[PDB]
This record gives structure tokens, sequence and C-alpha cells, in this order.
């Protein structure tokens, strides 16, 4: 548990995450719940979360490359551990090394990943494949390819043929896309031996449909207690916990005569208290989010002048003063303080409202009573 | 050196950075250049720099937080840094154990602090001299600070500044300001440091009597405005590229094209707004196109692009469609910000004439 010299920090609830892991295994009791912990489990943190889920029983990640596969592997994270993205060839002996199933996106992948394996990493190499169904971006599309890539794993003893997966594109909006996928997946996989695991779901998915035939299923965004889309939220009547707080404390705070005024970048015209803020864009809270309201002592107070790098200015209620809690982010759906709000103040998603959140921020873990802190800039 | 596996990362030239700070040196001769390397050096990872810059005559360093102070000492940092931010007094004491200065907002701040006092305190003194940014605005609350530093053998008045508002813009604000400064200081004893400019502050004016400077983006080769850019001389060498290598291509049909995958994305700080831009694949400028997502961003490109093949994001040239300045216009916001938004995710490639050296976050 880090110290910590600012009071600004993300407050991050660990049994949100736990409800929100149940909730998805509870939907899918057939299913292995591939617990999605990318870009730092959202900007919550992989570590942690990971450990967290751990301990209530999830047996599966997924990462996007393979140093966050290192890196929960650096920390105790005995699970298996997928990478989604594609690893440069040149590094196949680290994933195998260190337990990490890869993605296999091609057939040139799998061929060129083959010839820098030398021999001195013997362990299994655990694949799974990523299937083209629909916005082709990434994987494999005729099942033919798919068939030869297969055929190639079967030739090298080394190499198990662990999965099989694809993505959706359009899940967490209306229309006929994800069907076709799913049909068009199904098509593919049909046509060879099925391999362990078979995963075709994000949280749209998982939230908005079964799929019997996909046997593991990959929440993401949803664990951390967000909708994917508004689209989605008002679909489901499944109840997910925001887990996230972005918090400062106020460091000082000046009165404003009528005809004074303050250049960060405001004139007043009564008498009116502005606080000042140890938080700014450098800790992921931007400059565009200049004229939002943000919550003091309960009340709606809004952020005036501009956003500096490490100060916020607010117009607050003049009993305010240093030391008082204001809460930039809140963790409920219907606040004028919700990622979804700031996201659409940002112009932008829920997700990358979270991703913004700098390193600078340390993030303050909540467990039942337990309290732990994790402040990078002191790791 | 650490290690990294996905070929995304930044480039950070150390020895454009060195130039730029000779550059300050070389303007302002008899002063000590007080290099700002607050949020982590503006995304440039702060204890390379700090420790690059100490190689190269950097006595004085100034953050925004204790915590970054803190950082830089655990790194071997051992030259003077000051703390911009207002430190409550909570955290003063770890201030005296790590030897930091800080900076006095007010005799509230001060009053109070002498308190958590339980190895000297050095402080800085802030003022506030006509546009409000909170400090000190009257002289008499000046010299009823310092009596008080006087009055503790273990408080030490090293500093005095301020922090012009507009020295981006044309205005006699500036000078108004630098004015109120020189009143204000004129007035009680002078301490060893005086400090009044940022990067535009020390591009455009001489200030003879503030001795001390302290610029901050332009250290990295980054005007702090157009404005500034058009009315100086003085060439700043941009410090930083982003590049990624594609990592597979696919041609569509119905115009035809071929579409190059990335793996960078918003998680890295590439923003969801960067989806219009070019991109420079070999010479080719490319559009970027889609929705940019987490990990991935695709690019339309030219048929004769192939795997593995790089991609520049962010070119270190201010008259490039990658500079740091373009950038941030497509993101409606400054290059400061541009900046700062690059994730712990990508990997900081530090050049210093072909020695290289890598700091990955991840595996640190
Ligand atoms: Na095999
Ligand atoms: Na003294």
């Amino acid at each position: 548990s880090d110290k910590y010299y600012r009071s600004a920090y993300m407050n991050v609830d660990l049994n949100a995450v736990a409800s929100n892991f149940k909730v998805f295994s509870t939907l899918h009791p057939n299913k292995t719940v591939m617990a999605v912990v990318k870009a730092n489990a959202y900007g919550l943190g992989s570590v942690k979360v990971a450990r967290h889920l751990m301990e209530n029983g999830a047996t599966f990640f997924a990462v996007a490359t393979l140093d966050e596969a290192i890196e929960l592997r650096m920390h105790g994270i005995t699970a298996k551990i997928l990478v989604l993205g594609v690893l440069p060839a040149k590094d196949i002996d680290k994933a195998i090394q260190h337990r990490v199933a890869l993605t296999v996106p091609s057939k040139q992948w799998l061929k060129e990943a083959i010839k820098n394996i030398s021999g001195e990493q013997e362990k299994k190499l655990w694949l799974h494949i990523k299937l083209d169904t629909g916005m082709g971006r990434l994987g494999i599309k005729d099942t033919k390819t798919y068939q030869e890539v297969i055929e190639i794993i079967q030739q090298y003893e080394q190499l198990v043929f662990e999965g099989v997966f694809t993505h959706f594109a359009c899940a967490d909006e209306p229309g006929d896309m994800t069907t076709e996928q799913y049909q068009r997946f199904k098509d593919m996989v049909n046509e060879a031996i099925k391999p362990e695991y078979i995963h075709c779901q994000n949280s749209a998915g998982s939230l908005l449909m079964d799929c019997q035939f996909c046997n593991a299923i990959r929440p993401g965004i949803s664990l951390y207690g967000y909708y994917p889309s508004e689209y989605v939220q008002q679909k489901v009547k499944v109840h997910l916990k925001p887990s996230v707080q972005l918090i400062a404390n106020v460091v000082q705070t000046k009165t404003l005569q009528a005809g004074e005024s303050v250049s960060y970048g405001y004139t007043a015209t009564d008498p009116t208290t502005i606080a000042l803020l140890p938080i700014g864009y450098a800790d992921g809270y931007l400059r565009i989010m200049q004229g939002s309201f943000v919550n003091v002592n309960g009340h709606q107070c809004e952020v005036i002048g501009r956003v500096c790098m490490d100060q916020t200015i607010v117009k607050v209620p003049d009993q305010v003063k240093a030391g008082d809690s204001v809460i930039l982010i809140d963790n409920h759906r219907e606040s004028p303080q919700s990622v979804e709000v700031v996201a659409e103040k940002q112009h932008t998603i829920n997700y990358e409202v979270l991703c913004n959140l700098s390193r600078r921020l340390p993030r303050i873990y909540h467990d039942g009573d337990q309290r732990f802190v994790t402040n990078e800039l002191l790791k």
C-alpha cells in the first residue's frame, strides 16, 4: 500500500467489481468468464482488480498486450491469461516462458511466430484463433485458411489449439449484424474440430444474448459497472454497480468581491468564493471539462476559468473550505457527475473517460472495511 | 533498460531537450534555469529528463506535487526541487525529510504549516501581482509572512515568485505585473531566488530583476503559442515522436482500398477524436478511418503498405502535418495536453546519441 501526498485520487470499489462479475457468472452459469482487464482494467488497475477477481473465482483474464500479461504474472496472477492483440513475432519465447496464451490473427503471423521459436522455451504455446465474421478488421475470414492454421498447429506438439473467438462490431446497438456474425462464426467453427474455449461475446453481447454455442464470455467495461451504450442500458434490466469515483480535496479558497477577477486561462458580479482543486488535465480531467459541474459537500458547483495542467478552479458557496472533498466523477449512473455525463461533456464514450485517468492519480481500493493504495510515481 | 512487447512507443530525444535547455541558459546567461519537469516532464518521463539535465548544468527543478518531487529523490536526483502546487500542512514534514522547497500561497497556510513541524524548510513565497492566480496580494501581508520566517531558524525564505497570466499573448499586462512584482519585492529583504518567467516570459522578455527562470513546455521543444513562435528568433527542437508499426493489412472492396491496423489506441492517449487525421506511413499521408479503438487504430493506405512498416503518428517537427500542434488542433486543445494524454502503456525510448534506453512502466 503506497503513500500519496496530494489529495486527488480515484476511489475503486472492488466489491462493486466482484458484484458485476457475479452478475455475469449468474447470467452465464455454464460458461467460463474471461475477465477483460486490458488497458490496466480500464484505468482502475489490472493487478489489484485481477487479484481480487481471482479471490472471487475468476480463472481466466484477457489483456491487450503481452506487457499487460507479464505484469499480471510478475505480481502473482496465475490464472490463464489471453493476449487479444498481435504479438511481434520476435517475442514468442516470452509468451511461452510466462504461460501466456496468444491470438492468432492470420496464417502469416503463425508462420512467422514459429520461425522465432528458438528451443529455449519448451512449455506449450497456447493459441486462440481470431476469426473475422463482420466488420472485418483482424482475424481469419475464410474457413479454408482457418483449417490450414489448425492443421499447422497440429504438426507441432508444442502448439495447442486452445480457443477460437470472434468480436462483434455493433452489439451495443440495434441491428442484424451481430446475429449475422454469430451464424458466420458457427459456420466457420463447425467446419473443424472444436477447441476448449469458444468465445464471441463482449459486455453488450453477454448482457443481450445467451449464445449457447460460445462457451466463454469476455465482459469488459460492465465488470467495472458501466453499460457499454444507452441502448443496452435501457434494453436489459440487469443492475451494474459503477466502481469509480474521482475525487479532489480543496486546497485553498479565495473570495472575489464584485469587480474582482481571477485569470486561469472570470469576473464576479456578486460576492463569490472560489475553491482551488489540486487536479488538472495532466491527471486526465481534460480542458474541455470547463463549464461542467462538480459535487462539493453535496452541492453542484461550476468549474470556472480554464482547467490547468495541475489545478482546477470552482465557484463554490462561502462555507466551503480547504479540506472539503469534491466529487468530480461519482459512482452512480443517475448523477450529474456520472461517467456518462462526463463523457458527454468530453464528447466521447465512458471507456475513454476512464482511460484518460493518468498515472499521477493514485488508485485507492475499497473492499468492505479494507483500504489500499497504489501510487505509480512512488512504485 | 526495460523490455517492451508491442510495436508502439515514444521516441524521446534527450539531445533535443539538452539543446533547448542550453538555449534558455544562453538567453539568460547569469540566471538559474529552474527546469519545469512537472507532470512527468510533460509526458517525457521526469526521472530520465531530470537525470539527463543534471548532466548538463541543471541545479534546480520545479514540479507540481510533492509526490513528483519525492519520485525524483528516490531516483538519485540531488538538485534543488520546488513544489509549485499548494501542499496542505499534513504532509509538510515529508517535504522537510526529503529536502523539497515549498510554495507559500498565504499567511494562513504558513501559520498552519508551522504545526506539522515536529532539517531546513525551504520556502518560496508566491505573490498575486494582478491577475488573481492565488497568492499574496499585499506588501503588508508579504512583509508579515517574512517576519514570521525570521522567527524560526528552521524556516528559510529562499525565494519569491509570481506567475504571469498572459505572456503567450500581446499586451501590457505582463509588463504591468512585472512592475507590481518589483514594487513588492523591493519593499523587503530580497531572497536568493527571484523568478517570474515561464517558457513564454523567458522567450519574450529579459526581466533582469528576476534571477531565475522557469521554462517548461519549451524545454521539450514546443512554443507555448503560435504568437510566441511568430515573434521570437530562438529555434526549438521538438523532442517527441509517437510511433507504431502496422500489425496487419486488409484490402476492402466497394473506392476499393487497403487498410492498415495499428496496435495503438485511446488507452495510449491517441484519442477517439483523432479519427479523420493523417499519419505518415513511409512518407505517405494516410487517413485514420473508422472509430479509433481502445487498443487499435485503422488507417487508409496505399496497397504497397505492409505488416511491419513504421507509422509516424506525432512527428518531431513543427511544420509537419503530424506535429504536436496539428494534433492539438484536431483534438481541439493545446499542445500541452496532447503530451500529457500519452499513457503509461507507451514505452518511452530515450535517445542520447545512439545510446538507447527504455522505460516500460508496466514491467517497471
Ligand atoms: Na499441437
Ligand atoms: Na528563518
